[PDB]
């Protein structure tokens, strides 16, 4: 099972099998499903390798069919445009000829210009905050990680035992359990992985469910805009909320910051909750 | 020019030239540029016509090349997924084989389930706000509309006169200057049109520019999530802001609400500003 930060870096180590085709693999999962975070990060790596040296700036994706964690995944990249400042790629992810996912990714050259952001919210610092493992301890009977996670708000399983579902806001302090490679594309791919990892949890809580049920979900899409490099040598804050849930779908948006205050990325995804 | 609401509805009338191939058109503009609002709305209509009786729920797109307003646009639709819940469509827009735009759209059945939203912000109403025409009248020498627009925060050209540029936030009350067809797909397409129309303005102000310059801009992408029907028989509030601007890029996000408070859609786009 994915348990170390090195395991996450291994996910990003794709095997090139043709000029614009790459294969990724992973360990099996308990329900045999591939999670969205993996396919996002691997798809971005595949795209980035066909645009060498350019920096990831955005990616949009739709999950069509859910991957089987027992088989590898093939990523086929199509160049859409190669401009002097922006370049664009389609990435299709497949298993035995079955298309799992389609994405569109865009890459840029670095440019010094207006650099502005909203200020990070004023929240309790990571040291004030309970770890996920201690928070889930009472539920151990119902069940190492690549990131330490400290939750400012109740995680979904804890929230399920509150009288009423809390407001759909979830703030998590995150720290890599090891060293992320000093490579801009790897940096962005790890950001991509984190951007989709806990993001639907604030919706699950409002839907009175958790990642393992009782009501199961699947991501329909995921979107990321990368603005500034993540500093994985310290904590990051992931500020997540839902503006709206309707018709079995819940929208979640998250903003990732370095502890030092820089806004790293924004991401948004819609999850579908089985009836 | 596109100047009436009927003209915007007419953008959505596509010629079908094959099973999954449609042609859209538009009047020539002054600089022959086709705006992203038009291409988003026409692409959604194309996609929707191949998924009859399902409701638009999301759309993602990249604007690869600027369109020539003097030529029509072919929308080629590819079905990617079909069945009991969600249907998925690729839409490619092209002019004489040159691809302008790639989108992925998604459609769903109606289902009653958990229905929750954040509360619309408490702001001044439409009558407390000056119309855009009036706010821009002082600058006429430098220069009808399908929508009445009342800006609660300074438009880019007005903001440009201020010493300290304001926060990159922009609330606009909008009202269709006419009746929008009572059809769910048309409704979603007009929502798509609006979702991209003013959305970058909150960035332009921080970038010390306006829709007509001095620093020009182009959209890189656009993204819409449709949750509740727009009620075009009354005002809508488009609450827009930018969380971040860097590297010649500015990200803008907007939430559209009915006056009665329902959250209609969320949209997010990134614009690129050519060197200064
Ligand atoms: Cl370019
Ligand atoms: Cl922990």
């Amino acid at each position: 099972m994915i348990s170390t930060l090195e395991d996450v870096l291994s996910l990003l180590d794709l095997q090139q099998i043709d000029d614009a085709a790459f294969v990724g693999t992973q360990p099996d999962t308990p329900n045999h499903h591939i999670i969205g975070s993996q396919v996002a990060a691997q798809a971005l790596m595949a795209a980035g390798r066909t645009t060498p040296g350019r920096l990831a700036h955005s990616m949009h994706m739709y999950f069509l069919r859910r991957g089987d964690a027992r088989q590898p995944i093939q990523y086929d990249v199509t160049p859409l445009r190669d401009g002097g400042t922006i370049s664009s790629r389609r990435v299709t992810a497949s298993q035995s000829g079955v298309v799992l996912f389609e994405a569109l990714a865009s890459f840029t050259i670095i440019a010094d210009d207006v650099d502005w952001q909203q200020r990070m919210p004023d929240v309790a610092g990571p040291s004030a905050v309970h770890g996920l493992e201690d928070l889930l301890a009472p539920y151990a009977e119902e069940f190492q990680r690549p990131f330490t996670m400290r939750y400012l708000d109740a995680p979904p399983r804890v929230a399920l035992d509150l009288s009423d579902p809390p407001p759909p806001r979830l703030r998590i302090w995150l720290r890599a359990n090891g060293e992320v490679t000093d490579d801009p594309l790897v940096n962005s791919c790890v950001v991509a992985y984190l951007s989709a990892l806990t993001l639907l949890e604030c919706v699950m809580t409002t839907m009175r469910t958790t990642p393992v049920g009782p009501r199961l979900s699947a991501l329909v899409d995921h979107t990321i805009w990368f603005h500034r490099a993540a500093d994985f040598t310290d904590w990051l804050l992931f500020d997540q909320f839902s503006p709206s849930i309707v018709g079995r779908r819940g929208l979640a948006t998250g903003t990732l910051y370095n502890r030092s205050g820089e806004l790293v990325c924004i991401a948004t995804q819609e999850g579908y909750f089985a009836e």
